[PDB]
C-alpha cells in the first residue's frame, strides 16, 4: 500500500479563499496575530504526525477599481495578514519534527536576500522547510503596492526560471554540503569548497559569494500549484510536490498524469514529483450530525460576502440577477463553448455553491468511516500521493480530522503512524538523502 | 538615571576583523543552531537585560580585490544566518527580552520589510527593534544584489526615502484600533484602514498596507552612523543612538552634538536615548584580568591580523618591518589618515588591530573596576546605556550578568528587571508604546492629521 502523507494548509490571516467564517463561535481564526494561535496549530500538528503545515500568502487584496469596499474590513475577507517567514521561524523553536512550507514569491522577493532567508529557516529548523513557489495572484495590486510595473502571466513564468536559476547556485552552488569543519585546532572551513558564484539572466545579476553555508536540505522542498499551460512546464520542470485544488476523480486522474508526463519531459522520473489535493471535510459520528454541523458554518457566514466575493475570483457582478436566471442566460462572457459547462444552472446555483467554499475545495461532509473512504477511493482513483487538508474552521477542522478520520488511515496501513524521517524532504519524496534527487534541475548547480 | 544594558551580538562565528573562535571557551562556531541562540536569550532573559541586538551585513571580505583562503580558514566574514529569522525563532523562546535586528535601507524593499518588521511586532507583542544601516558592506552587497552603487551620502537620502514609506504602512495605513475582531459586529472599522500613497525619489507604493497597526506601531529605531550625514540621520530618526567606544570626552561631546542635533529636528535633547559599545574581561583580580585578556589574544591566529586589516582600510601591511613609520606609506594614505597615524609604526597599528579589530576597547579587571568604568562613563558622557560586546560567547555575556550586574544593581544604576512590556517603553523610559509626537513618524498617523 502507498502511505498517505498529510499536510495542514493554514494562512496568516483571519478568512481566505472567498469565504468568511470567522463568526462562528468556535473559530479562532481571528487570533492569526497571536503567537499561542501558532503555537497551538503546530502542537496539535505535531503531535498527530502530521507532515508539515503550509503557510499560503499573498501580498495583494480585494479590490474594485483601486479602492477596498467597506464589506473586506467589515468582514475581513482579505487584509490583514503576517508575514508567512516569521510565523514559520516562530513555528521552529516549539516544534523538533514538523514540517513547515510557506509560500514565496518569484515576482515580489529579491532572490540573493530570499536564499539566504530560506537557507536560515533550513538550518535552524535542521531540514524541516519547503517553499511554495508563486508568481503572483494579486497581480494588479500587488505591483502597485512594491511601485513595480505589471509583468504579464507568461513573463512572470520566465522571471521566475531565472529566480530558481540564481537562488539554486545559492543554495546548491555556493558552498559545498562539507565546506565546514569548525575545528579549532584545524580549519574553519575548507577554502576550496567555498565558491564564487556568477549568474547574468534576463531578470536578475549576482556575482560574489553566498552569505549562507550549505543548508541541512540544500534546497528547501519546492512545492507548486500552477494550473495554466505555462505554470505545469515551470512545476514539472522544479516542483517536488505539486498541489492541485479539489475536483471529480476522473477529471484529477487525468491532471494527475498530465503533471507526471510534464516532469517525464523534463528528464525526471514521473514517481519523483508527488501529487497532493485539497481536501476538506466536516465530521461527526452521525451523517445527519456533519450535515448540521455543516449547516451552522454556512448559516455563520453573511451573505453578502458571497456575492462581494464571488465578484473578485471571477469578474462577474451578480448582485443584480435574479436568482432563478440561468447562467448561460447571461453573457458578460466566457468562451461560448465553455458556457456549455455551466449546462443550465441558475445564478441561486452558483451563489449558493460559492457561499459554501468559495474557491476552496468541496468538502466531504460525514462520519469518520465516510471520510475516510473517500480519502481512500480520491487516493486511489487519481494516484495521489498526498492531501492538503484545508479546515472550514480552525481548530476544529483540523482536531476532528486527526482524532477521528486518521486512526482509521492509519489502522488500514495507507497512512504512516509517525514521523520516520527527520528532514521534511526525505519525509515527503522518499529519498534516503534530504538534498535533491540526481535528476532535478538543481542538482545540476552543484560544485 | 537608570541604565539600560543590551547584549551586541550577530549571527556567525567572527566579527569586528578579530577571530577569536578558536578560544577553547567559545561557542559562536554553534550561530546556526537554535541551541545557541535559546541559551544566549535565557541567559539575557534571566538577567533582566534590555534587548539583544543582531547585527548584520550582506557582503563579504575583499583583499587585494580577492577573497584569500584566510577567510574561509578562520571564517572571518562568512557564512552568516538571517537576522530576522534569528529573531523570529528567539520571540517564542522568550516572553519580555527585547529583539533588535540589523535592517538595510539599500537592500531590503520597504513594502515587505514593513511587512516582515510588523509581523516580528505583532507576534512578540510588541518587543522589537531595528537598527537602520545604510549597508557598510556596499562594494560587495551590491554585486551580491546585482545593483549599481550608490554614493555614501545617497544612500542616506534613499533612506530618508525608505524612513517615510515605512511611517506610512506603520503608522498611516492601519489606525490603531482599526481592528474590533467583533463576531456580532464588524471585523475591523473600515473608516480607520487607508490607502497609503508615496512618490519619491528612490521608492513608490500605492494601496493598502498588508500589517494593521502592531503594539509599537513602528519598531525602536536604532542609529549609528558616525558621519556629519549618518549623524544628522540619527538625529532626525533614531530614538537610541550607539556609539563607539572611545575616551570619556570624546563620547561626551558626541553625545552633545547629537542631543543638538535632535533639537534642532524638533525633538527634545532627552527624548533620545545614547547608548555606548561596551567591552569588558573580567576576572576575580585585576593580575587574573589582564592574563584573561593574554589568553584571549593568543587564541587568534597571528596571520588574521594583516588580512582583516587590509579588508576593513584596503591596506595591505603585510611587506612592511613592522618598524616602520606609517609616515613613510603616505602615497598610500589620505592626508587624514597621515595625521591620525602620526608617531605609530605598522607593528603598533598592526597590534592594536590584532587586540580589537574595530570592536571597542575592553575595560580589564575585577568587577567592582569594571562596574566603576560603567558609572564613570555614563556620567562623565551623560549616557542612557550601553550595548555590551562579548569577546567571547557565551562567556563574556555571563560574567557581566553574574559579577558586574549585581554591583550596578546595589548601587542602584540598573533596573532590579521587566517592568515595562514594550521594548519602547522600556528603553525611553515611558507609560506610551508609540512613538512620540515631536518623531518625524507620528506625522504619519491618520488620527487627526492625514
Ligand atoms: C492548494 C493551492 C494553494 C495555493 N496557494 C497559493 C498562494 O499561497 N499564493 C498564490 O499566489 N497562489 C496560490 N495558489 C494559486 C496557484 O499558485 C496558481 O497560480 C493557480 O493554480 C493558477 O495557475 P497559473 O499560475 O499557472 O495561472 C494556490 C493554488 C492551490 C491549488
Ligand atoms: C555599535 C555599532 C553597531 C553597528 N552595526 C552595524 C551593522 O549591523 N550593519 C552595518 O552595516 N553597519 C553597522 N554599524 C556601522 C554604522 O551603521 C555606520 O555605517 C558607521 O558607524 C559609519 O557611519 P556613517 O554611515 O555615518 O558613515 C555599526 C556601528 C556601530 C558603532
Amino acid at each position: 500500500m502507498k502511505q498517505l502523507r498529510f499536510g495542514l494548509f493554514e494562512n496568516a490571516q483571519t478568512n481566505d479563499s472567498g469565504t468568511a467564517t470567522w463568526r462562528h463561535p468556535d473559530n479562532q481564526r481571528h487570533l492569526f496575530d497571536t503567537l499561542d494561535y501558532w503555537r497551538n496549530i503546530a502542537q496539535i500538528c505535531e503531535d498527530a504526525g502530521l507532515d508539515f503545515v503550509f503557510l499560503a500568502d499573498a501580498w495583494g487584496w480585494a479590490d474594485v477599481n483601486g479602492e477596498r469596499p467597506d464589506i473586506c474590513d467589515v468582514e475581513g475577507l482579505d487584509l490583514p495578514r503576517l508575514d508567512p517567514a516569521i510565523v514559520a521561524a516562530a513555528l521552529i523553536a516549539s516544534t523538533t519534527k514538523l514540517g513547515l512550507v510557506m509560500t514565496g514569491s518569484t515576482l515580489l522577493e529579491q532572490p540573493y536576500s530570499f536564499a539566504r532567508r530560506m537557507a536560515s529557516l533550513d538550518h535552524l529548523s535542521k531540514g524541516r522547510i519547503g517553499w511554495n513557489v508563486v508568481t503572483t495572484g494579486t497581480a494588479e495590486t500587488a505591483s502597485a503596492a512594491f511601485g513595480v510595473p505589471m509583468v504579464a502571466h507568461d513573463d512572470r513564468y520566465d522571471m521566475a526560471d531565472d529566480f530558481m536559476e540564481l537562488v539554486y547556485k545559492l543554495w546548491e552552488g555556493a558552498w559545498e554540503p562539507d565546506a565546514l569543519e569548525r575545528d579549532k585546532q584545524g580549519r574553519y572551513a575548507d577554502p576550496a569548497k567555498v565558491h564564487r558564484i556568477d549568474h547574468e539572466g534576463p531578470y536578475f545579476r549576482s556575482n560574489g559569494y553566498g552569505n549562507t553555508s550549505y543548508s541541512p536540505q540544500g534546497t528547501p522542498v519546492l512545492f507548486q500549484a500552477g494550473s495554466s499551460e505555462r505554470g505545469r512546464q515551470f512545476g514539472g520542470r522544479h516542483g517536488e510536490c505539486i498541489f492541485l485544488g479539489g475536483a471529480p476523480i476522473p477529471k484529477l486522474a487525468e491532471q494527475v498524469r498530465a503533471i507526471r508526463a510534464e516532469a517525464v519531459a523534463e528528464g525526471r522520473a514521473a514517481d519523483s514529483i508527488k501529487l497532493m489535493a485539497a481536501f476538506s471535510c466536516v465530521i461527526a459520528p452521525t451523517h445527519e450530525e456533519a450535515v448540521q454541523k455543516y449547516q451552522e458554518v454556512l448559516d455563520s457566514q453573511t451573505p453578502e460576502v458571497a456575492v462581494a466575493s464571488y465578484a473578485w475570483f471571477t469578474g462577474l457582478d451578480l448582485s443584480s440577477y435574479d436568482p432563478s436566471t440561468p447562467m448561460s442566460e447571461l453573457h458578460t462572457e466566457l468562451s461560448q463553448t465553455q458556457v456549455a459547462r455551466f449546462a443550465g444552472l441558475t445564478v441561486g446555483d452558483v451563489l449558493a455553491d460559492w457561499h459554501a467554499h468559495g474557491v476552496r475545495t468541496k468538502p466531504v461532509v460525514g462520519t469518520p468511516e465516510e471520510v475516510a473512504d473517500a480519502i481512500v477511493e480520491l487516493a486511489e482513483g487519481a494516484d495521489l500521493d498526498g492531501f492538503l487538508l484545508t479546515p472550514v474552521i480552525q481548530p476544529g477542522s483540523t482536531i476532528d480530522f486527526i482524532e477521528h478520520v486518521l486512526p482509521i488511515l492509519r489502522e488500514r496501513g495507507v497512512a504512516a503512524s509517525g514521523y520516520d524521517a527527520p528532514t521534511l524532504r526525505e519525509r515527503l519524496l522518499g529519498t534516503e538523502t534530504p538534498v535533491l534527487r540526481e535528476d532535478h534541475p538543481g542538482a545540476g548547480y552543484r560544485a
